[PDB]
């Protein structure tokens, strides 16, 4: 049957590695989060790779308005990534910001991941972080980033270009977000 | 006994107002939030009028990032003021920002009236607005104002100048925050 938005972004997350773009990307900018976005969501979305000027919300939690979130993503972009605490800290920013209307969630995974890997040589291993799990860290982290710290922490990998890892890990991110095949 | 920080305040409010002082700050706008906050707490606390620079949270709610506050103040003073539903939009996110490390409720709450009266030619009888449903309606706002909204706009007065309305919605005010002489 006809792919659904998410399975053809799955598709283009796959390609996005397979091709090696992934590689080409902005590190730990605003500008790097919005060439992931456009690689996952363009053709999709009308918005990708585009910031919102419309405010956006989940359960009981609105994300940075729309009023000041350029000038958010300016600060967030030049916050720290030397060690693990500072790119968690930079990432639960960026996760508030939100950036895009939606895809959110696996863009900023992407862009996390190339974070981990340039500063400390290790990305997430996501098919072993539970989604309850990470949902609730994620919940907490703005007050405390703690709980999310640990948990991926200790999911860290080294073996950062190893494929099942890579592929795995797209479909639990995209799991997250409520899309299984 | 010797009163304390909230006691002191409450007689700050008090005098802010049967001075005259009241009606000679800026309306709307960051500084005359600050003033405010300073002939609240001046003496009392050592920030008082100051913007932070540390992180706040009450709850498992995150008030506006001290990396982005200037910023995002600079928008907020900017919001317009012509309708009630604008003043309660603009309220809502200086609430947000909570700019100050203590005695953000009360000084937002008398900022919120100089907006009122400027602009209604009203101000909120608080007397009148119980504390819980005071403290739901604020919760949910980030997310949805409605509430807020009408509450606030039920509890509307004209009779602005009246003693015994503003000592009594000082009163109700510093009872929100804990304090109950
Ligand atoms: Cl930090
Ligand atoms: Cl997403
Ligand atoms: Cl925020
Ligand atoms: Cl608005
Ligand atoms: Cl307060």
């Amino acid at each position: 049957h006809m792919k659904s938005i998410d399975e053809q972004s799955l598709h283009n997350a796959r390609r996005l590695f397979e091709s090696g773009d992934i590689d080409r990307i902005e590190v730990g900018t605003t500008a790097g989060l919005q060439q992931i976005h456009r690689y996952l969501f363009g053709g999709l979305y009308d918005f990708a790779g585009q910031i919102r000027e419309d405010n956006i919300s989940k359960g009981g939690f609105r994300f940075a308005n729309a009023m000041y979130l350029k000038e958010a993503l300016v600060k967030i972009e030049q916050m720290p990534e030397r060690t693990f605490e500072e790119i968690i800290a930079k990432y639960v920013e960026m996760n508030i910001a939100h950036p895009f209307l939606e895809g959110n969630g696996r863009s900023t995974r992407i862009w996390l991941d190339l974070v981990l890997k340039k500063n400390l040589k290790k990305v997430v291993n996501w098919q072993n972080v539970s989604k309850t799990l990470y949902l609730q860290a994620m919940e907490r982290s703005p007050v405390n980033d703690l709980r999310l710290r640990f948990l991926l922490k200790d999911n860290l990998t080294d073996d950062v270009d190893n494929r099942e890892i890579i592929f795995k890990g797209i479909e639990q991110s995209y799991y997250y977000e409520g899309y299984e095949k």
